[PDB]
């Protein structure tokens, strides 16, 4: 490590003294220069306050158990299946069943066995290759419902170095997909079949071509405000600020057509540690849907956190419509599933999360608390139902089964 | 054990949401505008402003962090962090609360007997507003070419009323009467050039037109001038709610505090929600200039800022942080070794599996992006390290930061 020793800046105040660091800045391109400026112009998203719970989608089967060092067994699969079921999550992504054997066999199991409740939809990932469409159509045999969810990278990168092609030609990929879909659907009824369609890289992506393939898929699969279609649109690399993503989110939910026929779905990756507040931001902006995983696992840096976001929810008064009342067999399950743990200091389910190590802190957090219960019997009331109000722990840790720590 | 939701779903739920209402006693938490107030701000711009700079860093691991350690660093491991602090970049440091920690005042006694202290560097110590412990603040820093010497007290809504059963004017004159102090022990102690930061703290949970006020009369006291700037520092204490609102209030703050050009308008957000980075981001946009945080976000509870994410999401988007990250590892297993507390798998640019791909399509898009870049340089005669990167999924060079990429 070498001390930065570059000059400063032109204009740097003299009571910084910070110098340039040797770092390949010039390897790297503003947001705006990479991809492009921001299309929107009066933004509504900053004055609204979210007022309720979005649909959730757990990502943790699929795209969370493709993020694991050691892969989920049969067994570690059923037991976050049934969580995640047990919680309250309605619609589960379960696999990529064309392209990996052993999710072509859990689905299977789930199916056969009987598993899915009736209030859950199973969701599917493929890729738009015929074949693989119709693999993945097989492996859904005998599910009441599925969502298909297929995908193609549709960024100004991917177009060039990976599929060396134009908007057109990659716009194509995605209709033929859908195609495909529409006639697979119609090959197999008596199971209701649903789609989702990603413009995956979507943050590397003009959100003009966005709308434009969008449109597009929508126009083939023709849905309606009682059968709609999923737009889900992935922060495949999180590219920058979170404010900047539910511009665009704003964008596509005005812009995009038959917008009453569409869940507008978010799928947050967390590249610059910022997936939370880029979900919030764009739920805020009109989104009907956010993709994640319990305590944020997928690769890398990893999917949005469906534990952070809900408790965020509920610690602000709107009902997340799932139970965290036990956040500890929560996470013991999810550390058992994925075989990764929960950090100590992850919100509301690290170890840490409830403990005050400072004197000044627990001497207010007593206050807090002797205050609570004194209105408690001036109320005849149990303290336990009463507002919270204790500095420092914005929420009562016996909420989510925790307990305070005074350390 | 967790049972489902079976409550009945929320007038204009659509029939395609399954989702029921839990027993969660939501009824217990309000809405931030009534837990506090509604939002101040008028024309906010921050939504439209790009980061073009570095903030001033602020590095608050040995005291702030320090504290929320299970075991507390030892004299060597405090040094060890020091030096990393400083061999990376860092000027404004954090060293201690001497008045409430006889170690914490060992420690900076031996940095200022022992000269340890780059003459590029201000220490930073924190004291609550009581005359005795600030005269041992200064007792502390005896013989410092400078320091910041950073008094608080919390003017939060909830801690006047639970905590310190008083008014607003009586919360006030706690924070004057800290000034007045400070002023009063600089004038004993000569040579040292003293430099003053105050935070309002639980800023999040007071009113903004009260924070203001404080701050204001804070600064009369002081008498700032833009050679001699006073840091207002304004933390979430808690994270109460979203990052935009943070950033509104900063904004606000900017625009109203009195002598604005005599003030260094400093963050310090928790994590709590999560969104501690966001808040900081956006914050920095509404007009702060200088955030307070730790490497690796290490702090109670869900932690500070952190400081490598902040950095490095200025890098990654062709922004000089003015901070060394070149051998991420080596910040890291220092980071280990001080707080004896791990860096998670996922963490953003430091973590375990940050530099992974596991997916065999995001493998094979990875090998175009680098076969490309390759061509690329050869065709230009350069150096592929020195030409823009362009690879599907990783938003940086591994090697830029002394990590390998690893295809598993
Ligand atoms: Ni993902
Ligand atoms: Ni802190």
């Amino acid at each position: 490590i070498v001390k930065p020793a570059g000059p400063p800046r032109v204009g740097q105040p003299s009571w910084n003294p910070q110098r340039a660091s040797s770092m390949p800045v010039n390897r790297y391109r503003p947001f705006a220069e990479e991809v492009e400026p921001i299309r929107l112009r009066n933004r509504t998203w900053p004055d609204r306050v979210i007022d309720r719970a979005p649909l959730w989608c757990a990502v943790d089967l699929r795209d969370g158990n493709q993020a694991l060092i050691d892969p989920m067994s049969p067994a570690r699969k059923r037991r976050m299946f049934d969580l995640l079921v047990r919680m309250g999550y309605k619609e589960i992504e379960v696999g990529f069943p064309s392209a990996s054997q052993t999710d072509f066999d859990f689905v299977r199991e789930i199916i056969e066995q009987g598993a899915i409740p009736d209030d859950v939809t199973i969701q599917v990932l493929t890729q738009c290759r015929p074949e693989l469409i119709e693999r993945t159509f097989q492996a859904c045999s005998g599910a009441p419902r599925a969502i298909v969810h297929f995908y193609n990278s549709t960024s100004i990168l991917q177009r060039r170095v990976v599929f060396r092609a134009n908007r057109a030609e990659v716009q194509a990929i995605a209709t033929d997909g859908a195609r495909k879909c529409v006639e697979q659907a119609a090959k197999y009824p008596g199971t209701q079949w649903r789609f989702e369609y990603s413009p995956e890289s979507y943050t590397g992506t003009e959100l003009e071509y966005a709308k434009q393939v969008c449109d597009a898929v929508g126009e083939v699969i023709a849905p309606t405000p009682e059968r709609p279609i999923i737009f889900n649109l992935p922060a495949t690399v999180e590219m920058t600020t979170p404010n900047v993503y539910a511009d665009s989110i704003e964008w596509m939910s005005r812009n995009l057509a038959n917008r009453e026929s569409v869940i507008l779905s978010l799928h947050p990756h967390n590249d610059r540690g910022t997936a939370v507040a880029a979900a919030e931001l764009g739920f805020a902006a009109g989104a009907d849907r956010i993709e994640g995983c319990l305590f944020g696992n997928g690769e890398r840096t990893g999917n949005v956190c469906l534990v952070t976001l809900g408790l965020n929810l509920f610690s602000r008064g709107v009902d997340p419509q799932i139970d965290f009342s036990n956040i500890d067999e929560i996470r013991r399950t999810v550390e058992y599933c994925n075989q990764l743990p929960v950090h100590e200091r992850h919100p509301y389910g690290g170890d840490l999360v409830y403990t005050a190590f400072s004197g000044s802190h627990q001497d207010a957090i007593n206050k807090g608390l002797d205050a609570m219960k004194l209105d408690a019997d001036a109320a005849d009331c149990d303290v336990d139902d009463m507002l919270w109000q204790v500095p420092y722990l914005p929420i009562d840790p016996r909420d989510v089964g925790r307990t305070y720590e005074a350390v």
